[PDB]
């Protein structure tokens, strides 16, 4: 399976100055749940902002940099390389990866952040005419998660 994994706000903002615009532990928890034991594919900028591979899953980084060789990370240099990765592969961002892959993935796990943040990077526009809502779950708010959010699983029609 090839899946997109993303959190975007009401205007499809996904990032600002190479960081997430919001603080949402429940979403990080869900990312961990979804991707542990599987594969994350991310663009070079997204990887550098995280700064190290995420534990207990395969980390794959797409870059044109022939010098890229980071411990605990597998490097690929072409979009086509993604299709050779075994198992459940999650496209983990950032904007360039989402734009390059949104027309190819099987399904999308999207956390809709119900706010309007300042952003400089975006998830591409999409229509629910193309995607079935397999599930939609309101995130629980608390002291540490204070922005309303909804977990979607969308499957291509
Ligand atoms: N909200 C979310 O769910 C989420 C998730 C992930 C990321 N983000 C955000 O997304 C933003 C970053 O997105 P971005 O578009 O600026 O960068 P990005 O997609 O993370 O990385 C871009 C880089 O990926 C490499 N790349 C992409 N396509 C390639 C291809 N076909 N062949 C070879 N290399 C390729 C290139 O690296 P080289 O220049 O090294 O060749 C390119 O410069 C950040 O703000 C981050 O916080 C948000
Ligand atoms: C966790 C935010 C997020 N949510 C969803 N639903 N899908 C995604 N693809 C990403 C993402 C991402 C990239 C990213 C992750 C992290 C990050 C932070 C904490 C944890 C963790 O505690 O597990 C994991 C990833 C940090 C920066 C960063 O880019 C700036």
């Amino acid at each position: 399976t090839l899946s997109i994994l993303v959190a975007h706000d009401l205007q499809r903002v996904i990032g600002f100055e190479n960081q997430l615009p919001w603080h949402l532990p429940n979403d990080l928890k869900n990312v961990k749940k979804l991707s542990t034991g599987h594969t994350l594919v991310m663009g070079r900028k997204t990887f550098e902002s995280i700064g190290k591979p995420l534990p207990n899953r395969r980390n794959v980084v797409l870059t044109s940099d022939t010098s890229f060789n980071v411990e605990g990370v597998d490097v690929i240099h072409s979009i086509e390389d993604i299709y050779q990765l075994p198992g459940h592969v999650f496209i983990f961002g950032g904007q360039t990866l989402y734009e390059e892959m949104i027309d190819k993935v099987d399904d999308m796990y999207i956390t809709v952040i119900e706010g309007k943040f300042r952003g400089d990077t975006f998830f591409p526009p999409y229509t629910f005419e193309d995607w079935e809502v397999a599930s939609s779950v309101e995130g629980k708010l608390d002291e540490k998660n204070t922005i309303p959010h909804t977990f979607l699983h969308l499957i291509r029609k």
